[PDB]
């Protein structure tokens, strides 16, 4: 089997894309942040605290014939941004561009944290990471991906994010017209539950080179590019006003900027961000102090080629025995 859905910005910064996802019987489709640094499958429901609920789409269990309770079964999840959300657990079937599951589990949200409320285009998490990461208690749930693999045609998926466009996520299969080029396939460590590889380089502009080892995480639920200090400092030198803002909360620059591309390395291959991609536009609405795509992840404790860097790429999450990630130019 196979699916194909269309990922769609949210908002005109592409902050977060969604997915509309088919959950229950008949169809409840609700619209997923799909999200390969986390591993639960998570939704807005009939039983969130109605006060925490601003516009989302709902799933409501009883009203779906093949829903059942997963008895005893809770989850809480806290992700890198500060937000949480947390409640019960659901089985029941979901499908995906038209690849099905049977049985996943569907956590349904009972608390949500403010940042969830706020955002009415999102109506849940979709994770896909690896399922040693899920939250679900006492008995750990498999992720979506996880549930489908053996049954799809081949064990991977794509993410092919879209600049200010909506883009694809495919499962069991590789659209080879969907990049230009070749895809370089890097290895992956999952001892952190996550798409972990090794990043050989980055290059400024049209500057040299830096070979460099830059470990980090190809997450699709994060919207910036994460990077140590150093490959920052290096970055923002190159824009004239640009600085650190303790107060704004990192990197920001004069609007009137034209930012360069920053390029990563894959291996002995080279992804390219336009400079465009780097703008996240006024600090607050009518500022002409814009906020930067590339920041550093010193506070974090991991660097994160968030969407900024993934949009860039089609990138292939190839979920065989061994797992490897591979990127193309497109
Ligand atoms: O604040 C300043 O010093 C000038 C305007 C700028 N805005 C952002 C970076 S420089």
């Amino acid at each position: 089997s196979t699916g194909s859905a269309t990922t769609t910005p949210i908002d005109s910064l592409d902050d977060a894309y969604i997915t509309p996802v088919q959950i229950g019987t008949p169809a409840q489709t609700l619209n997923l942040d799909f999200d390969t640094g986390s591993s639960d499958l998570w939704v807005f429901s009939s039983e969130t605290t109605a006060s925490e609920v601003d516009g989302q789409t709902i799933y409501t269990p009883s009203k779906s014939t093949t829903a059942k309770l997963l008895s005893g079964a809770t989850w809480s999840i806290s992700y890198g941004d500060g937000s949480s959300s947390s409640g019960d657990v659901y089985t029941d079937t979901v499908s995906v561009g038209g690849l099905t599951v049977t049985g996943q589990a569907v956590e349904s949200a009972k608390k949500v944290s403010s940042s969830f409320t706020e955002d009415s285009t999102i109506d849940g998490l979709l994770g896909l990471a690896f399922s040693t990461l899920n939250t679900v208690s006492p008995t750990q749930q498999k992720t979506f991906f996880d549930n489908a693999k053996a049954s799809l045609d081949s064990p991977v998926f794509t993410a092919d994010l879209g600049y200010h466009a909506p883009g694809t996520y495919n499962f069991g299969f590789i659209d080879t017209t969907a990049y230009t080029g070749s895809i370089t396939y890097t290895a992956v460590s999952t001892k952190q539950g996550f798409w972990e590889w090794t990043s050989t380089g980055y290059a400024v502009g049209s500057g040299t080179f830096k070979s460099t080892s830059i470990d980090g995480i190809a997450d699709t639920g994060t919207t910036l590019l994460y990077l140590p200090a150093t490959v920052v400092s290096a970055y923002w030198a190159q824009v004239s006003g640009a600085k650190s803002s303790s107060s704004v909360g990192g990197y920001v620059f004069p609007c009137s900027a034209t930012l360069p591309s920053f390029t990563f390395g894959v291996g002995s291959a080279r992804i390219v961000i336009p400079g465009d991609y780097i703008d996240f536009g006024p600090i607050s609405t009518g500022s002409s102090s814009c906020f930067g795509g590339i920041q550093s992840s010193a506070g974090i404790g991991i660097n994160i080629f968030g969407d900024v860097a993934l949009k860039a790429a089609f990138v292939v999450f190839n979920g065989a025995t061994t797992p490897t990630l591979g990127f193309a130019s497109k």
